[PDB]
């Protein structure tokens, strides 16, 4: 029934907008992430089942965090700050391998990162200052953190120029800001002994630490940071991600020490695997690993959607 599926979808999708909002903008999901995963899961096969449910603000197309206000400043991105879709299971990894493989052939590499489970920043400097931090917002406006931003020890004022790296012109990075596991139980008991409510999970814990109108608040907490992206920059052109987080180290940003490069699929699922074993080793939330196209050239060949890049996928462990 037409009337029927329509109702349907509109329920489905108001309660996705809602745990969006409680999770982007409070910091304070009420359901799980896994819980979530699967309420949109099935907001998309409606869609696909139903194409005239197809609407462009669907949550299906969008950067978690579109539609809602919030008390920060705003501050637009220099380029376009995206999500990541999805591989629960072998096939779904082996069908994004096999559509890089149809269209960028057997050339590409596989950088093969953690999936930090933290909140996303992104960084801008120019001519090696930092002058702004940003959440992701809706991906191409965020909140204006750079006060917060510059409390994290790892993340740092000034660049360091390299001779073989010189420093660029406008740098714009993206990272995700998390605490070590320990700190994250050190933080919510220091709240419940203070009688506040302590944070769901890491990473609300993170966000919202980081997403803090009083930047003192932020100073107190031991936030880490890790750099996993690029978005604009000027006066460098890297050629390969894994050559540009060599200039992010020599720049003195902090880049994660467990990324391996792998030549082809067998090689990804070969560190998936491992990682499966040995996440609980990592002293961070992990929740998956991110498979990146590491050519830049074929990055830019295979594209981005509204929502996501082509050219990489996250691993989700259960
Ligand atoms: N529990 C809830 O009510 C609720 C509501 C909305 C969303 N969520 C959760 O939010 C996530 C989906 O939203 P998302 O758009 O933040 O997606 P995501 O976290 O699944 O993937 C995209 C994000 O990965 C991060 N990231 C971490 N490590 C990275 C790496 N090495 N390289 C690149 N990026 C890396 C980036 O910040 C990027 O924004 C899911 O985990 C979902 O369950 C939960
Ligand atoms: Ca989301
Ligand atoms: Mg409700
Ligand atoms: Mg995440």
């Amino acid at each position: 029934t037409a009337p029927e599926v329509l109702r349907q979808w509109q329920a489905l999708a108001e309660e996705v907008r809602e745990h969006q909002f409680r999770y982007y903008v409070r910091d304070a999901p009420i359901i799980s992430d896994a819980e979530f995963d699967e309420l949109l899961r099935r907001l998309e096969a409606l869609e696909e089942q139903h194409p005239e449910l197809r609407t462009p603000d669907s949550p299906t197309q969008l950067v978690g965090g579109a539609g809602f206000a919030t008390d920060f400043e705003p501050v637009d991105h220099l380029e376009r700050m995206l999500s990541l879709d999805n591989a629960f299971t072998a096939d779904e990894l082996a069908a994004w391998a096999g559509r890089i493989h149809a269209e960028v052939g057997d050339a590409a590499h596989y950088l093969c990162e953690l999936k930090i489970d933290g909140v996303a920043l992104s960084l801008v400097y120019r001519e090696g200052r930092l002058t702004r931090a940003s959440t992701r917002g809706d991906g191409r406006t965020g909140e204006d953190v750079t006060l917060n931003a510059r409390t994290i020890a790892d993340v740092p004022e000034r660049l360091t120029p390299g001779d073989d790296y010189p420093v660029p012109e406008v740098l714009e990075v993206r990272g995700e800001v998390f605490f070590r596991l320990d700190d994250f139980q050190a933080l919510n008991a220091s709240l419940v002994e203070e009688g506040k409510a302590p944070f769901a999970n890491p990473r609300n814990s993170a966000a919202g630490s980081l997403r803090q109108k009083d930047p003192a608040v932020t100073a107190r907490r031991r936030l880490r940071m890790i750099c996993h992206g690029l978005g604009h920059v000027e006066g460098f052109r890297p050629a390969t991600l894994h050559q540009a987080y060599l200039a992010l180290r020599a720049w003195g940003l902090p880049v994660s020490e467990h990324t391996t490069l792998a030549t082809d699929l067998a090689g990804v699922r070969e560190r998936i695997d491992y990682w499966g074993e040995h996440r609980h080793e990592v002293d961070h939330e992990i929740d998956g690993v991110v498979v990146k196209v590491d050519e830049v050239a074929l990055q830019r060949r295979l594209g981005s959607t509204s929502r996501a890049p082509r050219w990489a996928i996250a691993y989700k462990y259960p």
